């Protein structure tokens, strides 16, 4: 069962100005994708200092980028506390607590898309390079979800099996034709040195096995 | 009834290096401070969203700047979500949710004390420009609660009774004897436009009486 829901309105005007507007500065997509990855591995730390059985499903807190040339995606995985199927569609699909009528503001007011993460809407910076975003997500107290989007007004939600993950978040990123340096190894090392040295927990870049 | 806690070492060591760091650009504790205010206020804001009684204590979203040069204090009031008695102490006292342990890491890699809200702990910022801080705050679920510190390891946390406020929280910073710049409203209104442009919430300056 798959069921399709229309993105808030002012999410699908957010996510049309990263696809339409004319900026150069795509790399940074990865630092915010970076950023949300160990927001929610600090989330389930401290959820796990007063009830141990919090990392039952997984005691790594970690973050892994695993480039894919033959399938085209870029996929960022980490073991944080993940989303309910409720989170999934309010914190993806509605502006939620994001500061996303704050940010479309700014953007007329001299502030750029590299700030997206200022304003808790980061996440949208995917479609600066990837044409469909699925996310696979399980946390503690629900299954686990697919939710995916190709921008255009709606998502999808539907269960997933077959490949579980025990805990956390899969963002893949579908890439644009003309976006693949994001798979080449020197790139994405040269972006997390520039923008995501400073992370608190060990960003691991997996190896093609072609 | 006054009760006296010890920061969590982390803490009083982050604290520690805030106020003994030779470091001139002390000016973005507004921001940081702003910063946290803004985000108290999308709480509310998404938490009223499926419950408009959440607004009972009221309905204004809103920042408050107030100097006053004979105390030698600046206020920064939002009407935020506030913080219960239980919030205060793990989200004022500990690492919590925050990136207290990377930041740390960083400063001694590169990073530089600006950089303090990209790890969650920008509350401590300041420090930079305080000996005291006070902390008034309304939760809808709770009493109303001061916090305190002059740092030294130790705050305290009390009922505030009064002045209640509503809901909200209120950051009293008993500026330091050679911070009073802080206070003028030119290099408030300079350092708002500077850092704080693009919040998504009115921010007032109060004129002082004098």
């Amino acid at each position: 069962e798959v069921e399709t829901f229309a993105f808030q309105a002012e999410i699908a005007q957010l996510m049309s100005l990263i696809i339409n507007t004319f900026y150069s500065n795509k790399e940074i997509f990865l630092r915010e994708l970076i950023s949300n990855s160990s927001d929610a591995l600090d989330k389930i730390r401290y959820e796990s200092l007063t009830d141990p059985s919090k990392l039952d499903s997984g005691k790594e807190l970690h973050i892994n980028l695993i480039p894919n040339k033959q399938d085209r995606t870029l996929t960022i995985v980490d073991t944080g506390i993940g989303m309910t199927k409720a989170d999934l569609i309010n914190n993806l699909g509605t502006i939620a607590k994001s500061g996303t009528k704050a940010f479309m503001e700014a953007l007329q007011a001299g502030a750029d898309i590299s700030m997206i993460g200022q304003f808790g809407v980061g996440f949208y910076s995917a479609y600066l390079v990837a044409e469909k975003v699925t996310v696979i997500t399980k946390h503690n107290d629900d299954e686990q979800y697919a939710w995916e989007s190709s921008a255009g007004g709606s998502f999808t939600v539907r269960t997933d099996t077959g490949e579980p993950m025990g805990r956390g978040t899969k963002v893949i990123l579908h890439l644009k034709e003309d976006q693949t340096e994001y798979l080449e190894e020197r790139r994405i090392k040269e972006i997390v040195k520039k923008h995501s040295q400073f992370i608190g927990y060990p960003i691991t870049l997996f190896v093609e096995k072609e």
